[PDB]
């Protein structure tokens, strides 16, 4: 109704809060603002709501990770070892992609329903800040719509970081977006970037039959902030699965050849040992960067930081005090739940509340198998900061739930403060890290000790018992079952 | 010759073997007596471990054999059950973990005595071995961890052939054409679901009007039952079993009636599983000669240090009161031994979680709605369905919900109830929250990773705290 302002709807709007972008940060901020009593508008330029995470991000990638893992379980040794015998296991890639698209479409429609349920006005168009208290939306038909608003919340998100000299065409040279919709399993695939996204998508296609190699300029996998012991052990596990890595390696160029294949030229990051690697599909995921194109920032005088982020204060105010920014467009880990939480507390602050977020309590997850997840500080951070800490480790090989499922890679590692026993970091490599890292985030919120967690009665048999036992080891020096 | 010990543990189940390890780690000279051929007690040998293994394997068989994998583009011409192989995978896990306990005993210098333990004096345990030989342990303290056994059904004799307990049901040699389960508690629903998935026509008969045993939330139980019924698991609730007859042809005639009276009928099956309960096991332990009287249900009365009326003789686990669960026995074993060493002894049974490892899973900790009503507590409710959770939607596995009960005035979390995927792992975050006295607001404001199933726990708390969630 009046809750959707698409092409042809061009009357001026008065709002209390105007959110630019409908990703995890923006759509949650919009809902929360309306729930707080603000007259709220959310502007989105794309055909669907939900931003990067829903449309080309978390959701399609997790769907393919799930499906590709199940294909591996059926097509490999796992099901046979359980007495589940199958004549011929065949991949129907079109059908697997259909399952992914169904999940995306359902959740995109969910956001639209939530906007309507909460009476958020959805303006479909390209938003540009045209005054301290005004956003102009330009729509697909060329029409414009003015929103005069008390507050503006920039949640314009991120884009793929281009590799200079390598042209992404989402055909044979793909970004994460193209890699999520390949029409056939490539015989050989090269991934530029062994960060979270690259390892996830590489593992997907490796499970489905591709020969996969990831090239990384740095000397570890898993992106920034990951614990080095965890990263090394994770890499070793992925290599045994067949995922190959060339770390400390820079890519010097890529050439599409006549036969349709791609020659990737590489050498040691410092220089030397030049070689060429050939592939059928090249995935470029060297990073993501904040997206602020045509937002009006320069005219407003809001200068960006050297990496393209909008500088904000602890209330998420830009230098113009009624203009705010959250999510992938500002500093901090580029994660959906981070954007969501910043959006909530920002609008809570607009309503007069306190604004505080502890980025040491924001978890990171890698949804491979085994999964990786961590929250708090790594050993390297504690060392850099001069913190005196102790370590507790527990392997999943000694966990009854993991052993019974014959799924026993990895360990839980707990870092605790020597004097006070306070949990400083939790790092999980193995099955179920997704859900276990959230128990750790709750503990960190309270400043809980390793002993605190060790004395919680965790259900037996569960993967979380390994978390309990790692904390027991950190607190008292020894676990029970290892 | 006799062994001199500081702590002598009778039984090597979750309670006993962990207590023994902990006692040795504290410096006690520790002996653990076990009558069975392997360590690990009920949980490892005929309990948690074999049941969870078959639950996993039969679930995966269901996914491959049914609609699920096809819907994901994983196409298979012919999916065949090899029951001998599925049982072998189960036995492999059991064997590895039983040997793991033996290794941990060796690593921690626990002395393993194989035999039937009887307390023969205030400071003496005698273990009698299968051949009749004896081993005497003179000991400062005795820790009774003798566990539980299946509760028999009067008039029905279990022979582990066609009328089985959980032990026999875990090792059937073939999928029975028709199977009747007496008792729709946790064990009965788990084992019935295993065999239903593998091809058996399964019906559970329950005297009460709900599935899932004592303490489960009624709303959760009803929604859980309807999901299982749509899978093909049939239930006769409010129904009493009047008898069972082993027949000449090898089948079983089960007589039933309405629990209140009336509607008498007979049901025939190939296998009858009797799981109406479990009871503490103290046979031939020497309690009567010591003057240690049992409570009316057969449990050993103990004080807050888990001392019996003889203060150097202790009891923990399934042989004492409280929920009959492995993690409960383990924690009691640890804190009992800590108390022997002089430390504080604390366990909050309101923070001890319960899990049902079906698919969907069920897990809860704290109080149910019925419990809060009985106690006169003024509470509020927050619910969040997995249909609205992004992680569940990505796997297309969207039954169930999280339900949070909070104290109306103070926002304190009073109970957490999970029906759906990953409940078994999610309830541990809930247990930590209850131990900490968390508020619904506390949890709502913790940054949970996206997309994860735990976000539904966050959103249910938000709904309980602020009145509304974000994504529903
Ligand atoms: C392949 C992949 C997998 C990922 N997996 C995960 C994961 O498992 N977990 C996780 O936490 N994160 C994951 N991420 C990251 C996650 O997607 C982002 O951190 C998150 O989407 C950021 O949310 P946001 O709201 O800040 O921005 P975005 O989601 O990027 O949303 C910004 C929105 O604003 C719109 N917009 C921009 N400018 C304008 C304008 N001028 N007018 C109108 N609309 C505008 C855009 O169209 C877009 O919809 C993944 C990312 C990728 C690429
Ligand atoms: C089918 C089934 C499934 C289950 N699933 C779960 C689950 O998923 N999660 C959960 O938490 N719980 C589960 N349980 C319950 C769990 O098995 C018990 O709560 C737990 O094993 C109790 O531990 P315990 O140490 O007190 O006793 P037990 O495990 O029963 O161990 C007692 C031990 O003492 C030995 N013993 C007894 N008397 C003597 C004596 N006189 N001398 C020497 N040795 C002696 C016995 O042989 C035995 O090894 C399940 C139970 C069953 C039957």
């Amino acid at each position: 109704e009046v809750l959707f302002q698409g092409p042809g709807a061009d009357q001026p709007i008065d709002a209390d809060v105007t959110v630019i972008g409908s990703g995890p940060g923006g759509y949650v901020a919009a809902i929360k603002a309306a729930q707080l009593g603000f007259k709220t508008v959310c502007i989105e330029k794309n055909e669907t709501l939900g931003g990067t995470c829903l449309n080309v991000g978390c959701i399609p990638s997790k769907a393919l990770l799930n499906n590709s893992h199940y294909y591996h379980m059926a097509h490999g040794k796992d099901f046979a070892s359980r007495g589940i015998e199958m004549s011929e296991v065949r991949l129907n890639l079109d059908k697997m992609m259909e399952q992914k698209s169904t999940a995306v479409k359902a959740l995109t429609g969910g956001i639209a329903h939530l906007f309507k349920q909460n009476k958020v006005v959805h303006v479909n168009g390209y938003g540009k800040i045209t005054g301290k208290n005004q956003v102009t939306a330009t729509k697909a038909d060329g029409g414009t719509q003015v929103i005069d608003t008390k507050n503006i919340l920039i949640a314009t998100g991120s884009e793929v970081t281009p590799f200079p000299g390598i042209t992404i065409d989402e055909d044979t040279i793909v970004s994460s977006t193209g890699a999520l919709s390949l029409k056939k399993v490539p015989e050989k695939m090269v991934v530029i970037g062994a960060g979270v996204i690259g390892v996830e998508l590489g593992s997907v296609w490796q499970r489905l039959g591709a020969d996969v190699t990831a090239v990384e300029f740095l000397g570890h996998v898993g992106g920034v902030g990951i614990d080095m012991e965890i990263s090394k052990n994770f890499q070793r596990i992925l290599q045994k699965q067949g995922f190959k890595f060339k770390l400390n390696t820079k890519v010097t160029g890529a050439t599409k050849k006549s036969d349709g294949k791609i020659d990737v030229s590489i050498e040691a990051a410092s220089g030397g040992k030049a070689e060429v690697i050939t592939c059928d599909v090249l995935l470029v995921c060297i990073g993501r960067r904040p997206f602020t194109k045509n937002l009006g920032l320069e005219e407003l005088g809001i200068e960006l930081d050297p990496r393209g982020r909008i500088p904000v204060n602890t209330r998420f105010q830009t230098k113009i005090p009624n203009i705010y920014a959250i999510g992938d467009v500002v500093a901090g880990p580029m994660l959906a739940h981070k954007a969501e939480d910043e959006g909530i507390i920002c609008v809570e602050g607009m309503a007069g509340g306190a604004v505080h977020i502890d980025y040491n309590c924001v978890p990171s997850v890698i949804y491979t198998h085994p999964e990786v997840a961590w929250v708090g500080k790594s050993e390297e951070q504690l060392k850099e900061e001069g913190i005196e800490y102790k370590v507790g480790k527990f392997p999943f090989a000694a966990n009854s739930r993991a052993k019974t499922n014959a799924d026993t890679d990895g360990m839980v590692k707990i870092l605790g403060q020597k004097s006070t026993d306070r949990v400083l970091g939790a790092h999980i490599l193995g099955p179920g890290a997704e859900e276990m890292v959230n128990e750790a985030a709750l503990a960190l919120e309270y400043g809980a000790s390793c002993e605190d967690i060790a004395r919680v009665c965790h259900a037996h048999p569960t993967l979380s018992e390994a978390f309990r036992e790692a904390n027991l080891a950190a607190s008292f020096g020894k676990s029970i079952n290892f």
